[PDB]
């Protein structure tokens, strides 16, 4: 049908500018200590702490699936990238705090990255 067309015209769009939004917030991790998932070779007890790890290349992968319908389903996605590591790290490490900078400069993206989706439908 067209409808259905239109709709994935919409997704296609949306998968765009969350690409572009993923480049964006993968900058202010510069140690690329986000960049791939956590090891289970080298963390063997990760999934033991944390019950739905996340990371930026698991959320490429999802991005390029076309697999996020939303915004909201794109920040669930980051937010557990940053709560993940605040639980398993210590405040005093170089992982937590660069958990707290992501998060904080991450804000300011995706701020303007809600109104551009609502705005441009």
């Amino acid at each position: 049908s067209m409808e259905q067309v239109a709709m994935e015209l919409r997704l296609t769009e949306l998968t765009r500018l969350l690409r572009s939004v993923l480049d964006q917030l993968q900058d202010k991790d510069p140690a690329r200590i986000f960049a791939q998932p956590v090891s289970l070779k080298e963390v063997p007890d990760y999934l033991d702490h944390i019950k739905h790890p996340m990371d930026f290349a698991t959320m490429r992968k999802r991005l390029e699936a076309q697999g996020y319908k939303n915004l909201h389903e794109f920040e669930e996605d980051f937010d557990l990238i940053i709560d993940n590591c605040m639980k398993y790290n210590a405040r005093d490490t170089v992982f937590y705090r660069a958990a707290v900078r992501l998060r904080d400069q991450g804000g300011v993206v995706l701020r303007q990255a809600r109104r551009e989706v609502d705005s441009i439908g």
